């Protein structure tokens, strides 16, 4: 049936000498230019299809869904993954932990505190640690990794870390420095020539080193789980993962294994501490742009929530101004700009075109955030591209930032809940602001791979009354 239109690829180094210096997201829109929505490229040797656009990646990923649910690997982490863990399975191991994942959080029985008390648990906490700082300039990177990665120990090891605590600091230290490194100039060639550069000191084995550092930390916290289970009450994600083991005991099929267990972990903390904290640092820059926006979300907080009471997620319904904003950051942060990849499940018909079974394929969730068929003026933030005549939140099927499909997000709920909550939580309490002009504030990522991330920067928070 013949691959998708593209550039002819020379052996070893495929498509190299059209690829653009910037990035593979640079690569993929410059090659868009020429070749259309739908193109194939070579990295190295593997053959990709890329998939641009709103209208080509909501064909492939909802109207040809089963075919386009299988995933790809990303070069530097799938050492460690390798096939394992609710992200990067595929198959029935795929469907059995996803399932298993939606269902754990989706509700922790009774007695317990809900995934939205545990965010204004948190959010609390974090309004103590800003009122310290007095309202000194700070940068908020660390309090924002802190944050989100706190949510996911709340719910994976039933318990939150305190934001000065060693062992907590070390391993936010972990994470952060590979994300940083995964979206890296490096781990972008990787991407082209593992098979070759895998040989090779560089950055992948630094990054294979920080990630392999907390799965110890979880596979002993996962010791400790086990030797103080009671099956009558379990506390958190891990026993009821061990639960479902004993369960499973008669099965020789199951997928509740112990490498299952630790990547699992490892994949909810890898995507849950990440996007969340970057889409809340982009925010907040965005918010220094725009005080006008700012002030427009401080008034609805007042008029909606007031200011004693903490925000409820059932505030949002009645706050369309600020969901819209929050809308806008994620589209406009476009935090994972290449999406991550999948694969098509069999030989598959999309276009007149003919994708063969487990190519890979990169849905470009950023050129659906910024589509100009959806989007007027796509490289410009505006609230009101969520709003309608009346102020009420407006839909755009443009708006894909957690993508579309059987793969969509699995956290998105929690992900939206923490954005909320956070954003409103804090502006309820504090205003905000820098010493860089809202005109010179450059919105433009520090490093842009799999992850976008944005540039440092000062803020302060003054605390309001
Ligand atoms: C603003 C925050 C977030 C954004 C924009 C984001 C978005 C994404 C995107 C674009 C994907 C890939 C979907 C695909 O394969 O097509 C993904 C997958 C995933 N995300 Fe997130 N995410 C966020 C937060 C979270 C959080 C908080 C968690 C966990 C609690 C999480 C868990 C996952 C998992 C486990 C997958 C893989 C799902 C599967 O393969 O079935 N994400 N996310
Ligand atoms: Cl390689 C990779 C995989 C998953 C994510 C992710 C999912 N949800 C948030 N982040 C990011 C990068």
């Amino acid at each position: 049936g013949k691959l998708p239109p593209g550039p002819s690829p020379l052996p070893v180094l495929g498509n190299l000498l059209q690829m653009d210096r910037k990035g593979l997201l640079r690569s993929f829109l410059r090659l868009r230019e020429k070749y259309g929505d739908v193109f194939t490229v070579y990295l190295g040797s593997r053959p990709v299809v890329v998939l641009c656009g709103t209208d080509a990646i909501r064909e492939a990923l909802v109207d040809q869904a089963e075919a386009f649910s299988g995933r790809g690997k990303i070069a530097v982490v799938d050492p460690i993954f390798q096939g394992y863990g609710v992200i990067f399975a595929n198959g029935e191991r795929w469907r059995a932990l996803r399932r298993f994942s939606l269902a754990t959080m989706r509700d922790f029985g009774m007695g317990k505190r809900s995934v939205e008390e545990r965010i204004q648990e948190e959010a609390r906490c974090l309004v103590e640690e800003l009122r310290k700082s007095k309202g000194a300039l700070l940068d908020n990177t660390l309090l924002f990794h802190s944050i989100t990665s706190n949510i996911i120990c709340s719910i994976v090891f039933g318990k939150r870390f305190d934001y000065k605590d060693p062992v907590f600091l070390r391993l936010l230290d972990l994470f952060f420095q590979s994300f940083s490194l995964i979206s890296s100039f490096s781990s972008q060639v990787f991407e082209l020539f593992s098979g070759f550069l895998k040989y090779f000191p560089g950055t992948h084995r630094q990054i294979y080193r920080n990630l392999q550092e907390i799965n110890t930390f979880i596979g002993q916290s996962v010791e400790k789980h086990r030797a103080t289970l009671d099956p009558s009450n379990p506390r958190d994600f891990i026993d009821v993962y061990l639960l479902r083991m004993e369960k499973d005991k008669s099965d020789p099929s199951s997928e509740f294994h112990h490498q299952n267990l630790i990547l699992t972990v490892l994949s909810l903390f890898f995507a849950g501490t990440e996007t969340t904290s970057t889409t809340l640092r982009y925010g907040f820059l965005l918010m220094l742009k725009y005080p006008h926006v700012t002030e427009r979300v401080q008034k609805e907080i007042e008029q909606v929530i007031g200011s004693h009471r903490p925000p409820a997620l059932d505030d949002r319904a009645k706050m369309p101004y600020t969901d819209a904003v929050i809308h806008e950051i994620q589209r406009l942060g476009d935090l994972i700009p290449f999406g991550v990849p999948h694969t098509v499940t069999k030989d598959t018909q999309f276009r007149g075109y003919v994708i063969p079974k487990n190519t890979e394929v990169f849905p470009v969730l950023s050129s659906a955030l910024h589509d100009p068929r959806y989007f007027e003026t796509p490289n410009t933030f505006n609230p009101g591209h969520f709003l309608d005549a009346n102020g009420a939140l407006k839909r755009n099927e443009g708006f894909m930032p957690f993508s579309l499909g059987k793969r969509i997000c699995l956290g998105e709920g929690i992900a939206r809940t923490e954005l909320f909550l956070f954003f409103t939580t804090i502006l309820q309490n504090f205003s905000i602001a820098s010493p860089v002009p809202p005109e010179d504030i450059d919105l433009t990522p520090r490093e842009s791979g799999v992850g976008n991330v944005p540039p440092s920067y000062q803020i302060r928070f003054l605390a309001r009354h």
